């Protein structure tokens, strides 16, 4: 599945390249900015715990997904892995616990020691 296409071909997108981001660009966006920290960003979304036990999706609710990039509103995972996105961009994300709930996890929706999994459209992103 996609998850492990993302384990096989995915840049690791972390700055200690611990492999605990993986992207790959799935269809390419337009221009060259990048969104920056404080940005406000729109996304449609789809995520899942990487073995399926819970699906969520902002499709859903019919609308984007919207959040102030690298505030820590989000898990790390985002705010890495938004920040690399052009507008117009879709991305596939895996993502380790550590970048994600970590040990605790997020009980009773996400276990401990959860690897996550991202489908994120980049609608747009504008200044503070
Ligand atoms: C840990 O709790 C949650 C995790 C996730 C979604 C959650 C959630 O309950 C707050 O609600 C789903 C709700 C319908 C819409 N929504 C999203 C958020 N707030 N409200 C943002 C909450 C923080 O989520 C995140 O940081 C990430 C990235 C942004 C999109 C949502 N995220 C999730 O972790 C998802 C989970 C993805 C894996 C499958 C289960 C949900």
């Amino acid at each position: 599945g996609a998850p492990a296409t993302v384990t096989e071909q995915g840049e690791d997108i972390t700055s200690k390249k611990d492999r605990g981001v993986l992207k790959i660009v799935k269809r390419v966006g337009n221009g060259e900015e990048t969104p920056m920290i404080g940005d406000k960003v729109y996304v449609h979304y789809k995520g899942k715990l990487s073995n399926g036990k819970k699906f969520d999706s902002s499709h859903d609710r019919n609308e984007p997904f919207v959040f102030s990039l690298g505030k820590g509103q989000v898990i790390k995972a985002w705010d890495i892995g938004v920040a690399t996105m052009k507008k117009g961009e879709i991305a596939h994300l895996l993502i380790k616990p550590e970048y994600a709930y970590g040990s605790a996890g997020s009980l009773p929706k996400i276990p401990s020691n959860a690897t996550l999994f991202f489908e994120i459209e980049l609608l747009d992103f504008k200044g503070e």
